[PDB]
């Protein structure tokens, strides 16, 4: 089945959500959906009828990596414990991903996925700033498919936007160089040790971020100035990165596809931040370091061939 569908089938409350906290539960059941506990689901069975899986506990994370290539249903899912579970997430979340403009979306990601693999470059146009964006030969993306395939699981947030990895190596599909003032950022982890490494840290960082004059700069795919709230915090992210992963290197480069009705402001750490429109460079792969997205909401984009 097609995510088209799919997201039709989730604003007309035609599937059930499956969650994992009784709190949550109880908001999304007063937004007329049927709810289902995340113990009680049976994602086993093969089903043609799809679900969509909220996940608000971190505890459950690896569960929920556990259905990759196991689960018998169409599934995608809003793992709001990675980013911030709190229950003003979830609602404002729920908000956005209901009010989204779903199929136009997915065609503005159709375009963007065939340009971003027959571009040499990818030009971002932020303030003043330009990030270029250096493509390989051998394209890495998450996923450039319009559909929900049996057993994979995909964020709702995954068909909003058009984004490449380096996924094989530090460089396998893109390297990166400028700067790009943005407006806010966000970071995934996939665990709790990590997110109470890193958590304190990255949201004074959201904090600081809101009084703008926000820029993270690029020299031969690592960053080498950030600056949040007009202070420069390079040293401190450099801390906590050092010997981790591939540093302050460069893993995600992507675009965003969607409209912006009911976005949520920057200084909030919302998984749906990249899909409201502008583009976004990202470090980390939420292992042993959280992965971090600065977000240009409003940045113009040029692809050289």
């Amino acid at each position: 089945m097609n995510a088209s569908d799919f997201y039709a089938l989730l604003r007309g409350r035609g599937m059930p959500v499956v969650v994992d906290d009784a709190e949550a539960a109880a908001v999304v059941s007063e937004l007329g959906f049927r709810t289902v506990p995340f113990e009680a689901f049976d994602f086993d069975s093969p089903s043609e009828d799809p679900a969509l899986v909220i996940v608000a506990q971190m505890g459950n994370v690896d569960a929920l990596h556990g259905l990759w290539e196991r689960s018998g249903t169409p599934l995608m899912h809003l793992a709001l414990a990675k980013f911030d579970g709190g229950l003003s997430r979830l609602r404002a979340g729920l908000a956005r991903v209901l009010a989204v403009d779903t199929d136009a979306a997915l065609k503005r990601r159709a375009e963007a996925y065939e340009q971003l693999f027959s571009s040499a470059s990818v030009e971002i146009a932020s303030g003043e700033g330009v990030l270029r964006c250096h493509i390989g030969d051998e394209v890495e993306v998450g996923n450039c498919g319009d559909t929900l395939e049996q057993g994979f699981l995909y964020s709702v947030a995954e068909f909003l936007e058009a984004s490449v990895v380096n996924l094989e190596g530090e460089r396998s599909t893109f390297w990166v160089e400028g700067e790009l003032p943005f407006d806010g950022f966000i970071h995934l982890s996939n665990s709790a040790a990590l997110k109470e490494r890193w958590g304190g840290m990255l949201d004074e960082f959201m904090r600081r971020s809101r009084e703008g004059a926000n820029l993270v700069r690029f020299a031969d795919n690592v960053i080498d100035r950030l600056v949040v709230g007009g202070v420069d915090v390079t040293s401190a992210l450099a801390g906590l990165s050092q010997g981790e992963e591939r540093g302050m290197a460069a893993t995600e480069f992507g675009l965003g596809c969607a409209d912006a009705e009911a976005a949520e402001p920057f200084g909030v750490n919302s998984l749906l931040h990249k899909s409201a429109g502008g583009a976004y460079i990202g470090i980390g792969k939420g292992l042993r370091i959280p992965h971090i997205d600065f977000i240009a909401r409003g940045a113009t984009i040029r692809f050289i061939p």
